[PDB]
């Protein structure tokens, strides 16, 4: 049956105790705490941070990043469970509307097979709170609807999902890194989302909103050699970009593999459709890796090589 | 719907007149002047300066401080307007590129809901920047070209979301960064127009003034239910960080941080303090009196245990 996961910082034993007491009052015994990534203690050299290494600096805020890692890690776990078991993921500061246990039960019973991602709470646009009280607050049907995308102002504090949604989110990140705050990431991912009527949970004490310090990434070893690419350390081809992803070489290499139009990627996280002549590559210093540089597809270079060597120079 | 605000010193009536004539020439008929904080007349004892009272002394330069206060006050106003109305904030020495009114209109029409902070001009640190900033005729909105940025809050479009974020940043940090770079370093997502719509000894009420405000000592009238104040005492080290010598700001930071057990009025918030009998003497520098606030919950825990002991 339903697995409940509560994302909780080890240090927030206050929040943990509150949640445990809430579950007791609801007679819910089937839950577990996920030990949340503490943004404060994330190590600058930890390779898991690769997903955040790009030009959207807001994602490097310690609390923002820790939160993102926590949901993402939970998704990896859920993604692995292809049994189809349902998970309810909660944050550790939520409130239950009265008769939570009964209401959740009714909602669960109503779920159809295609409803893989369901918000049972969300932040509603301030301007839309009044006009959506009928569907979100006052409703007594306990039914599941397409997400009201026009009303959405964030929230992964209460959602029911299975491996299908989790795997999709995980896949999205493998092609994008984490360039969007984690709740908006699900919203922008293109995965179909649903909602309960009414909402079952709702949410000021915050380990995120007042932390503006960013993780300062340590330079980490570049131990990556690939059969299909030549690596040129400390050189780049400015421009000719498809897009920026994130400074994570395995992620980048895979993206480059899958894209016929991609001829090169740099370790800063740019995947490129055009590069300059090699003699026109510019110098780039180590920012993320020892060494940073550019990977170029061998097939591209081999074509050039054959032709250039044939020429009467 | 766009509200235009021009930051202008009351004394710079010359700049004001120029701007008004510029608006006329551009057929912009609605705008208002914000009365800029004159750094020259900021009172040493004015409590508003608490945000500048720290070790980054460059922020205490009279013009720098006045400018910072002006944008910050404008942000407070905008932050209050949660209707989502767009504001265009200008400094009072800018030039409009030809066909400003029409071009602005085109830019406004392209705005997406997440684009809360948009530079329509900035100081650029040349082929690429001329093409995107000067020659471009698309009138579209892009992520800020962070690599090209060399400052500027002389022309920006924002709503309450950007303003409130900046305001919040300052409530947790004071103003330890020149105000333009503050937005840039704040972590808020910033955008830019292609092209830019506006552009800027050189006439300046900031860049020639190196004299700093010398802060007067002001009364410490602050008593808090959750803290005991010990005047003219400090606990050396055990610091999280220095913020600024502003007691209300500090108290709020201390409230919100479970690891914080004390703060001094010099602007240091602390995670560890010595035994009380090992507190050191510190003189009045910002407040009468300077000293240390210690959380009562911390001391009450000690008190219970110490009183239980066979002494
Ligand atoms: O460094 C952090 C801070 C928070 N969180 C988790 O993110 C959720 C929201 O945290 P909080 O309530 O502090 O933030 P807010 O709701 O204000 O964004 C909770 O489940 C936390 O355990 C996390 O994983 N790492
Ligand atoms: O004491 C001062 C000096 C300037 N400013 C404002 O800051 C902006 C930039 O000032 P100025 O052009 O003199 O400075 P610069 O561009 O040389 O830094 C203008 O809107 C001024 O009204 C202010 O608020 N207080
Ligand atoms: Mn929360
Ligand atoms: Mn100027």
């Amino acid at each position: 049956n339903l697995k409940i996961i509560v994302i909780n910082l080890k240090r927030r034993t206050d929040r943990r105790e509150i949640m445990e007491k809430k579950f007791q009052d609801e007679n819910i015994t089937q839950y577990e705490f996920f030990e949340a990534f503490d943004g404060e203690t994330l190590r600058p050299e930890d390779p898991i941070l690769g997903v955040f290494k790009h030009g959207v600096h807001g994602l490097s805020r310690k609390g923002v990043a820790g939160c993102a890692l926590s949901h993402y890690t939970v998704w990896q776990k859920i993604a692995a469970d292809t049994s189809g078991t349902k998970y309810l993921v909660l944050e550790d500061d939520i409130n239950f509307k009265p008769n939570f246990k009964e209401n959740l039960s009714k909602v669960m019973k109503t779920i159809e097979p295609s409803q893989a991602m369901i918000l049972i709470g969300m932040t509603v646009n301030g301007d839309d709170v009044t006009k959506t009280r009928d569907i979100y607050e006052l409703d007594t049907s306990y039914t599941i609807h397409p997400l009201g995308r026009d009303y959405y102002a964030g929230g992964l504090f209460g959602y029911i999902l299975d491996y299908r949604a989790a795997q999709y989110f995980v896949d999205y990140i493998s092609y994008n890194g984490i360039r969007i705050v984690i709740d908006y990431l699900t919203y922008r991912s293109g995965f179909p989302m649903y909602e309960s009527h009414p909402h079952l949970v709702y949410t000021v004490d915050s380990d995120i909103q007042h932390q503006y310090d960013r993780i300062k990434y340590a330079i980490i070893p570049n131990t990556y050699e690939f059969d299909d690419y030549v690596f040129i350390p400390n050189k780049d081809s400015a421009g000719g970009d498809i897009r920026e992803v994130c400074a994570d070489i395995p992620i980048l290499k895979n993206i480059a593999d899958k894209d016929i139009n991609c001829v090169a990627f740099n370790t800063y996280g740019w995947v490129k459709n055009n590069i300059k002549p090699l003699h026109q590559l510019i110098d780039i210093g180590n920012r993320y890796y020892e060494s940073d540089g550019i990977y170029i597809k061998k097939n591209y270079l081999l074509k050039e090589k054959i032709i250039i060597n044939s020429l009467n120079l």
